């Protein structure tokens, strides 16, 4: 298989094809990831328990608002899910950590 | 389901409404039978083929963090665009905004 031939949504940034040839370079919208995480992904120091605060596609549809714009061609998708951890828990700080890294 | 973080597989008992609430502006997705069997719903391994996994929700789409005293408010935002030669697009886009 060929990266090209998964669509974004469905890659998984490891090894040789990690987040740079995932998702392209970290910026204003694509805000997440320090050096180290955009370069080892899913391997990164910290990720497993980052993950744990994301979640799952049944949560995404149901759990969040979904918006579609009609374009000629194609359909636009935006996910936009909101949630709150409490401070007390032990793995919220590795992620807020990692939000607008790029420096 | 009081201690199963929100971000919960809906299944027959415990389906969307006890997981996530009623459909409304802001929960939009999902018609009466996708509300009523959830997970089980006809369909949604097509509609959940068109929807980001956490490495790709982390890395491919927005998170923003609002710190409160005791909390933090997490936002993921991900845009994706598929083509409508997908055979799954309206599968999903007939779910949106689907309340009645």
């Amino acid at each position: 298989r060929d990266l090209k031939d998964i669509p974004e949504w469905r890659r998984i940034p490891k090894g040789e094809n990690s987040v740079a040839a995932c998702f392209g370079p970290r910026g204003g919208f694509k805000n997440f990831g320090d050096a180290e995480f955009v370069e080892k992904g899913v391997d990164a120091s910290g990720y497993a328990q980052i993950a744990s605060l994301a979640p799952n596609v049944a949560a995404l549809l149901f759990g969040g608002n979904v918006a579609v714009r009609e374009l000629a061609d194609s359909y636009e998708i935006t996910y936009n899910y909101k949630m709150t951890v409490p401070k007390s828990d032990p793995n919220v700080e590795l992620l807020v950590s990692q939000v607008d890294a790029f420096k």
